[PDB]
């Protein structure tokens, strides 16, 4: 079972679509040895260090938060159905409205679509929000995604940015 890192004051809450297998396994976000997500997000400026998954916890202390929009895990994220990622969207409102961080990263634009009911959606900021928090749409960091390491970090990089100070 992954657990949420959750906590008020965040800067960011990053949400992927659902466990992987080793995520599952070890109880940690972003597990997989090949998943970007830790590197990306360092790079980026999120954190001032590269932290191992074991270390997830931690991520509180950058004012950065982890969650997901479907709690079974799977060993491709593609195997998760659309009418999972619906009613996942609802108790994700839920816990934004609860936590209100400034931003929502929604990793993956059909995870986005699913969850919120949207369609033809662009990469990066949305209009939508939930309620003074922002929603952002990033590509998928996981070793599967066909998005280079350089892409991932100028996109991540776009979010860490536009969140002053």
């Amino acid at each position: 079972m992954v657990e949420d890192i959750l906590a008020p004051g965040l800067r960011v809450v990053f949400c992927g679509i659902n466990p992987g297998l080793s995520s599952a396994g070890t109880g940690f976000p972003f597990a997989h040895p090949a998943n970007r997500f830790w590197k990306v997000i360092y790079q980026a400026g999120f954190t001032d260090r590269q932290l191992k998954p074991q270390e997830a916890q931690h991520l509180l202390d950058y004012r950065c938060g982890v969650t997901k929009l479907v709690d079974r895990p799977t060993v491709q994220a593609n195997e998760v159905s659309k009418q999972e990622l619906h009613a996942g969207g609802r108790k994700l409102i839920e816990k934004i409205e609860d936590y209100q961080p400034q931003a929502l990263a929604i990793l993956g634009k059909q995870a986005y679509e699913q969850g919120f009911s949207q369609r033809g959606a662009q990469w990066g900021k949305q209009t939508l929000t939930i309620g003074s928090t922002q929603i952002w749409v990033l590509p998928n960091p996981s070793g599967l995604s066909r998005v280079s390491l350089e892409k991932l970090v100028e996109a991540y990089r776009e979010l860490d940015q536009a969140l002053v100070v």
